[PDB]
């Protein structure tokens, strides 16, 4: 059958990459990625079966986090007899170097350019779209494929159609739907993708972990003596050890090694960046005019999308057929092309220190992944102007490099910080690692002046570095966001530089899974003589009760902390009481605390009451969300009558409340002089409860401002007490009264007492609440009768 | 309800064929045809639910057969109620002589036509489309019909279409395609209508059984004692009874016996063929210018496709009213047409011996069943030129023939021979039929020296009697391939035949299932004085051990057999310690036998060894594919070591061996100076076993000259091992190596080997074997460098 035959040839094409695949393959760490280990078995394995089309599958990396080499992998599993041998008939490897968009093809042509075979038999794979795959790899073609809209969609295969338009018609299942994709690609190109897919499966792939390393390292290196050497050399080296997550980081540092060890010369050599094990790469594999052509042609390939190189072109830029290199890697068609397109990335930023010259046109053009790469090509140049390594590198190559270029990058990332630009292109992260790949102290610091509000996103322990290094250098950042994905051991180098930080004011880290012992590692972090953290907020963090009693003793400890939030995190009763004794200290200067849905109950109640009591700073407590109750609340205002109790503002928001506390509430109003906002949205009070609330805010000395009473189930029977309050309220200025069947007569009501120049109010909330059209017209002309009085009531 | 209405209407009008079709009807033999009884219940039902549009079912069936006669029958059942009460609405008689290619009439236009009212409510019908069938009786219509390609396809049943085109649209299941549909036909218009389907159920009919015979002569006439008289009259006759199988036959013969009893006349009258049959019923059933006109008439409706005549054609040619005979029978729509389209057959050749009248231009044009039916046409020719029933029908009907006809069908015969022609038209057995037909053992003779290599498939017992016949009367066949189908009754007759010619050479009965007593039966004849033949192949003719003491039987007595096959039987252990007996006589002189999937182990192993010291004659012996082992191989090779050896040729492919022998053979090549060929694909021998080999292949003494490897499991390293043989070895010219992993280094190895001149070797089989282009045109390269040595490396 063509089916063996078929096999066999793609397990002889993917045998060696030459050094054997089998032998050189390193397990990679793969992860799900979209949230509401993973195995190739079950990761084209349906989840759910009402799952909609399950088998687009997309594999996410960082340039030489081996995708391509996991791609391969893949084919010499199927074709040695390891992956899907219950039943699936074809994998077709559409290398997307190879595709143009230019070259009108079919995709039996397609498949033709796959087959070994002249004449395959095609009408039988075609009979069979449902066993048919496409690993498409490298979605970083080149650019303006899918800037544009997209034209019409080709479905009969034997039509020849444009690069692109196959592309698109085979990506959004329109031409031979029942086949199957996984395409690799980069985040941006995700993005693209993301703009071309309906619900992809989405995994990353991470590179190698500590064993991987181990394993990798052994594999290497022939001999195991020589392997252990190697990587005992590497540990001392804390940077590159983190580094070499990436695969390809590790073959060029291990290509570098052996050659150094086979000529018998020192392998103490240590590279600080990325650019730093270029750099030494090349030395050791490395005639000026040789580099200059390379330079030139790497550059002409960037500009004009051209990957794979013939030998017209070769000739074009001054090299001839003696100065092939081991740079140049050869493939038979008769073409040429890197090892990696980050080699003719490295060589383009040494062509523009050595296609226009001026590095402003090659930052303003941006689009498709190449942004970023071209981004990823400043990297290397941010790495390459620099006081220590230029040198050197001019020294070795018998080079020269000016510095103007430093200054106009200075003046780019400037206005990139300025610029806003939210949710669009790579933002903060990247400029992180080219400040990281300079590695120039004064440089760094007149450049991360722009920065202040900064909000990042790690997941890896280069991240972690590169985010510590930058803030630790940085001077002027006041708000910090972080978010964490897939914690602790890298935590307690980030923390460490964010106390360290004298200028840090605000620290963010809601919605992550910051964990207790997490939690534990800031706190011993907060308690830093040092720390000038004043806001802390701490949403949705997964924290327990456990860590209350690390945040009690950082309150009793830290002076500076002001505001807090614990929203959404299951502290509990005991959680609460924990932090009460915090709370209660001397030396605690908490003004705001949050506590919305901790799943408290009417039990911690004794113990909030005693800070309010207590306290002389805490303002602001909000507890909403959590079933308090009627005897939670009647605990909380007894000592909330207090004329000393300092306040202002309470919320109460679906805290389970009827109204037999709301009497209770109207003695706080009738006692309390500092209480000035309070919000009860969400609670059934009903007429009878605010009632017993006016009760209290006619008083005379209630000095309450702000009132929400949404959702309260409040029908036009109260609609006469609040019109009393109208007119007799001398403090009131806001009342939201919305999600209530207040009725066309009480709004009437309301409309009549507000045209009187006696009211000091300016703004009721009237929203979700339906009118009729004549009520709607008595609104607006009340709303432009009066100016400094404001009435929502959208429809 | 109308569906009872057209119920009782087809039961009324297929009621009688007047004389009862129930009374009349007698079963037929019904086998199912396609192969990776049968009843009408589960026809239409799916044997596999699995299985694609299974209501399209096509019946085969030989001319009088009874398609028609069952059709009507399963008709006349349904409407009594008793085939699908269950549920199943409509069956509608589509009889393909009314349809006609030029009327342009709709889908229901002809239920209309098959429905007894002007008025039927056609929408109600296409509102149940499953529940419809269409029965398509004799595709074999008329010339023309669906040679050219086929236009444009109909859905819409309200448009009127051509027949042509109307047809092609129904069958296709593009109009209506839930219509079930059942199509009677013939292996001609089968094949014509299988290039119009897609995945049909085929049922072949094969007649009446003895049994049925009895019934049907029991049937026919109304006295019993009559009947029996006339059975016991046809059964003496031999060939008579076995063409009787064909009801058709039945009732011409039943009807002339009742005849010539009805006017008291002797029934004893005999008929050898059937053009003898045809005779005496004219005779029976009858001037002269009647005669001519029944004759053009005939001619003319053959030649322009007119099956139904009409009043003007029947005065058009000479014929009156008064002329009506008693052959015509009337159907009034008014039409006259013949009671079986053989009988329009008969008198058109009778024309041709009393349109145009030069039998080449009958000979030249051919297509679509009437091809068949045009050699229909010459066979009854070829009966009635003949020395013997010409003469009486000449005195019975006073007319005048001539004979240069025979002459001219002589020729055609003889183009028909020497035409290739291979897998077109109707080609071996219907000369026979015809040749069996005109019953001249002098043309007979002069006819079939020029068939020399037959091949025929033999399904009844006439067709084994015209076989026997024409065998036996051919004296220059060679070879003879038979196939079988649904034994030993008329085996025992045709090998009879076989045996007494002394001029085959060949008996091919592969792929059959001859079986055990089939086997006995050809031993049995193989063991005649007078047998000829040399070559005997049995290939998966399903015999076991049973048949080996026969062929052994046969060696030990049959001098003259030479080679003989016995692959892919079961014939075991005991079945070749059985073989081992005949192969061990001194009258064996057998030289090749195949043994290859045999199912055989090391247990048989001992005794053929004891076949290869002794046997005087046995030079090659294939014993492939078996499980034989490194001990069964070490068994063989200790005897085959013997210089007196005979063993040339030895065939080991895929019998599950080891390095572990491979020395024992190595052996056999430096002591055995006979063994020139030695076939080892399949075999994992490793480099190891290579090198163990090369030992032997090395020693001076060795003479082998073709050696095969594919499939050995090789890798590199055994690439030099090869290249020293290919500088030593002065005998070997041959050897294969696919299905390998030699590598590119290894060609390289060895084509820097063959640009020497002391190689000489001619070929190398590198096929299956993937390399990269720089060692292709290197292999090109060396292919033109040196002619006389040949490498396939075809991609
Ligand atoms: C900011 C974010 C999320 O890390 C990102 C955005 O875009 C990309 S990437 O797709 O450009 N790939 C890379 O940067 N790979 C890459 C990395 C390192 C070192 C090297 C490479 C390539 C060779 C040396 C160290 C971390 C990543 C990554
Ligand atoms: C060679 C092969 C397989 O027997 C064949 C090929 O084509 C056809 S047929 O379809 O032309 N039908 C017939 O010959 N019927 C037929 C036969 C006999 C006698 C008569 C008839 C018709 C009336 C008398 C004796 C055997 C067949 C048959
Ligand atoms: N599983 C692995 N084991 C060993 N090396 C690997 C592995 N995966 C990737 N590499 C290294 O990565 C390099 C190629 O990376 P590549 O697959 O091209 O990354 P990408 O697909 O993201 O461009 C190779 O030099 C190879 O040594
Ligand atoms: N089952 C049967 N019982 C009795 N006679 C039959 C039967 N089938 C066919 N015949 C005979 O065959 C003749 C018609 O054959 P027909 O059905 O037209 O063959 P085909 O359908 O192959 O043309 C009739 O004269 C009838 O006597």
């Amino acid at each position: 059958d063509y089916r063996k035959k078929y096999r066999k040839y793609v397990r002889s094409r993917f045998q060696c990459i030459s050094v054997s695949l089998n032998k050189r393959y390193t397990r990679l760490r793969l992860i799900k990625e979209h949230r509401s280990p993973i195995k190739m078995e079950l990761l084209f394995d349906p989840d759910d079966e009402h799952s909609e089309p399950v088998h687009t599958v997309v594999f996410q990396g960082a340039a030489g986090i081996g995708k391509t080499i996991l791609a391969r992998k893949m084919m010499l599993d199927w074709a040695s007899g390891t992956l899907y041998q219950d039943r699936f008939d074809y994998l077709f490897y559409i290398h997307c170097r190879e595709v143009s968009l230019v070259t009108q093809r079919s995709l039996g042509d397609l498949i033709m350019s796959c087959c070994p075979d002249p004449n395959p038999p095609i009408h039988k794979i075609v009979r069979k779209p449902s066993r048919i795959l496409f690993l498409m790899d490298g979605f970083d073609e080149l650019q303006g494929a899918f800037d544009e809209h997209i034209g019409p969609l080709c479905t009969d295969w034997q039509k020849a159609e444009r690069g692109d338009i196959l592309l698109s018609s085979l990506i959004r299942k329109k031409l031979l739907p029942e086949a199957s994709l996984l395409i690799t690609t980069r985040p941006v190109a995700l993005e693209k993708l993301q703009h071309l897919l309906d619900h992809p499966r989405h995994v990353e792939i991470l590179g190698f972990s500590e064993a991987k390393r181990k394993e990798y390292f052994f594999k290497y290196f022939s001999d195991e003596a020589q392997a252990r050497a190697a990587f005992s050399l590497i540990q001392e080296n804390e940077v590159l050890f983190t580094m070499c997550f990436i695969p390809l980081v590790c073959w060029i540092v291990c290509t570098g090694l052996k050659q150094q060890m086979e000529s018998g010369k020192s392998l103490a050599q240590t590279s600080k960046t990325t650019t730093a094990v270029y750099v030494f790469f090349l030395s050791s594999l490395l005639l000026c005019a040789h580099l200059w052509g390379l330079c030139s042609l790497a550059a002409d390939g960037i500009w004009n999308q051209k990957i794979l190189f013939e030998e017209s072109d070769l000739r074009n830029h001054g090299l001839q057929k003696a100065d092939v290199s081991a740079f140049l890697r050869m493939n038979l068609f008769k073409f040429y092309s890197f090892i990696h397109m980050t080699f003719q990335e490295f060589f383009a930023a040494m062509y523009y220190l050595l296609p226009s010259r001026d590095v402003t046109v090659l930052l303003e053009n941006y689009g498709k992944f190449e942004k970023g790469y071209l981004i990823f090509v400043v990297r290397f140049l941010f790495g390459l102007v620099n006081q220590e390594r230029t040198s050197y590198l001019e020294k070795k190559l018998s080079c020269k490099i000016s510095q103007q270029i430093r200054l106009e990058l200075l003046k780019w990332i400037e206005v990139k910080a300025k610029a806003k630009k939210l949710q669009i292109q790579p933002s903060q992260l990247e400029l992180f690692y080219c400040l990281y790949e300079m590695q120039e102290e004064d440089f760094v610091q007149r450049a991360m002046d722009y920065f202040p509000k900064i909000e990042i996103n790690l997941s890896t322990r280069m991240d972690h570095m590169v985010s510590s290094f930058c803030i630790e250098n940085c001077h002027r950042v006041e708000s910090l966001s972080l978010g964490f994905l897939h914690t602790s051991s890298f935590c307690r180098g980030l923390f460490s530089v964010l106390s360290t930080s004298q200028s840090l004011t605000e620290l963010d880290l809601s919605d992550n899974s910051l964990g207790d012992p997490g939690m534990r590692v800031l706190c011993e972090t907060l308690q830093h003589p040092g720390c000038n953290i004043r806001r802390l907020w701490l949403g949705r963090c997964g924290l327990s009760h456990e860590c209350c009693f690390d945040i009690s003793l950082v309150l009793s400890s830290n002076q500076k902390l002001v505001e807090l939030d614990l929203s959404d995190n299951a502290l509990g009763d005991f959680g609460i009481r924990l932090l009460c004794v915090g709370l209660k200290h001397l030396l605690c200067n908490l003004k705001k605390l949050w506590l919305v849905s901790c799943c408290l109950t009417s039990a911690c109640c004794q113990d909030l009451a005693s800070v309010l009591s207590t306290s002389h700073s805490l303002t602001r407590l909000y507890v909403g969300e959590n079933a308090l109750g009627d005897s939670g609340v009647a605990i909380l205002c007894e000592k909330a009558k207090n004329p000393q109790c300092n306040l202002q503002k309470l919320g109460l928001v679906n805290s389970g409340l009827t109204s037999v506390c709301c009497s209770a509430l109207s003695s706080v109003l009738s006692t309390n002089q500092n209480l000035t906002h309070l919000y009860l949205r969400g609670n059934t009070l009903g007429d009878k409860g605010i009632k017993l609330l006016c009760e209290g805010l006619l008083h005379p000395d209630c000095k309450l401002q702000v009132l929400e009473l949404d959702n309260c189930n409040l029908t036009s029977h109260c609609c006469w007490d609040l019109s009393t309050l109208l007119t007799s309220s001398q403090s009131l200025r806001k009342l939201s009264l919305g999600n209530n069947d207040l009725g066309d007569l009480g709004v009437m009501m309301f409309c009549e007492v507000l045209k009187q120049q006696s009211c000091l109010l300016q703004n009721l909330g009237l929203s979700e609440m339906y009118f009729n059209y004549e009520t709607k017209s008595a609104l607006e002309t009340l709303q432009e009768e009066k100016p400094e009085l404001t009435v929502v009531f959208e429809p």
